[PDB]
């Protein structure tokens, strides 16, 4: 409606593109009008953008619908992927999940979200378990502290503590590719 009903995950349909304001906020300069500043994230492209705008001004929104969704494969071109409720069947772009599609596995449970039935991003959990495809030999010595490169079976890179060893399953933050824990048998 205006820029009083901005907050942080709110999504704007301005200048052609849908916008997530990541971060806001309304200054008085103590010298003439209001104005709001807004860090804008393109849901689709991922670009961002700082904006500001008139204290007041209209903006439109975009109600977006999160559904709960399968991932099933790559077919070479797209990831092929299954509503849960509804078991219909249909592509994502590769880039519809950001760098963290990076760690994407078979029949992983995710989120997308849609504006007028458009798909315009996916989400993963903040916590996934992978596991190792290669990494150097664990030191249970700490003995290289520190961490070193493995390899997931999904082929993305992370640093892991020393004592993991190749075929472990290791939890892994999909918002930065960071090592949580080793899950145990
Ligand atoms: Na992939």
């Amino acid at each position: 409606a205006t820029t009083a009903d901005f907050k942080n995950g709110l999504v704007l349909k301005n200048e052609g593109k849908l916008q997530q304001i990541i971060e806001f906020q309304h200054v008085k300069p103590g010298k003439g009008p209001a104005f709001v500043r807004t860090k804008l994230k393109d849901v689709v492209t991922g670009k961002t953008i700082d904006k500001t705008w008139n204290a007041g001004v209209k903006v439109e929104t975009a109600t977006v619908d999160r559904r709960d969704v399968t991932y099933l494969y790559n077919d070479g071109t797209s990831f092929i992927v299954m509503d849960d409720k509804t078991f219909e069947q249909y592509e994502l772009s590769p880039d519809a999940f950001g760098d963290a599609g990076r760690f994407l596995l078979e029949n992983m449970r995710v989120q997308v979200s849609f504006h007028e039935g458009e798909a315009l991003f996916g989400e993963l959990p903040v916590s996934v378990d992978l596991r190792v495809e290669h990494t150097d030999p664990g030191l249970q010595g700490d003995r290289s502290g520190g961490t070193k490169p493995a390899t997931l079976e999904t082929g993305a890179e992370i640093q892991v503590p020393l004592f993991i060893e190749t075929g472990n399953v290791l939890k892994v933050d999909t918002r930065d590719g960071s090592y949580l824990s080793r899950v145990n048998n």
